[PDB]
């Protein structure tokens, strides 16, 4: 029987799609760091999840084991983040990942455009964008306790879309999904991921595990 799904489609601030368009368009070497900014958001994730435990231990009903998995799919195309830090509510991807004015986008622009190291953008508070150094399409999947799991998705171009999610059930956190440009497939091999997360993710606070599918 044909299933219905309710999609919404939403506006990316108008200087958040002028930083994605800049981080599209325009040449940077040290591309590499998207991987930290993404074990640095599951890692502040887990922080949360950590935390609020110890006030709430029904929270951890969900799942206690706090950690990062890695996946690289060579004939998707895609790699796979995944962790079970605290989630997102409908409103939180809606509000953190797009509508809502970042007060760090103007000084990151400005910054960028007088030569700084995309390296630095972290630290303006818009780090989850460097996803778009390497990926033409990204897709957020999150579980927060008392919610139901939904789909972020973006091409840029301007929009995202959410959506309840109909996929795989995760038990609570946050899984992101690139998929990578055609001229980015190094971050597939476990050689050069193994690289980059011993260079930029040395310190995280939580068990990081690489699955590799056999070649
Ligand atoms: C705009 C930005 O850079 C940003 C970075 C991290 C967040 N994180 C969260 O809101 C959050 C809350 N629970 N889980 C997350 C989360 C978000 C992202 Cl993008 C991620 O890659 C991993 C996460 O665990 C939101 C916005």
């Amino acid at each position: 029987p044909m299933e219905e799904e309710e999609v919404e489609t939403f506006a990316f601030q108008a200087e958040i799609a002028q930083l994605m368009s800049l981080i599209i368009n325009t040449f940077y070497s040290n591309k590499e760091i998207f991987l930290r900014e993404l074990i640095s958001n599951s890692s502040d994730a887990l922080d949360k999840i950590r935390y609020e435990s110890l006030t709430d231990p029904s929270k951890l009903d969900s799942g206690k084991e706090l950690h990062i998995n890695l996946i690289p799919n060579k004939q998707d195309r895609t790699l796979t983040i995944v962790d079970t830090g605290i989630g997102m509510t409908k409103a939180d991807l809606i509000n953190n990942l797009g509508t809502i004015a970042k007060s760090g986008t103007k000084a990151f622009m400005e910054a960028l455009q007088a030569g700084a190291d995309i390296s630095m953008i972290g630290q303006f508070g818009v780090g989850f964008y460097s996803a778009y150094l390497v990926a033409e399409k990204v897709t957020v999947i999150t579980k927060h306790n008392d919610d139901e799991q939904y789909a972020w998705e973006s091409s840029a171009g301007g929009s995202f879309t959410v959506r309840t999610d109909t996929g795989e059930p995760m038990g609570r956190g946050t899984k992101v999904i690139l998929h990578l440009k055609e001229d980015q497939t190094e971050y597939l091999e476990e050689r050069r991921i193994k690289e980059i997360v011993k260079k930029h993710s040395q310190f995280i606070g939580y068990p990081i595990t690489l699955f590799v599918e056999k070649e």
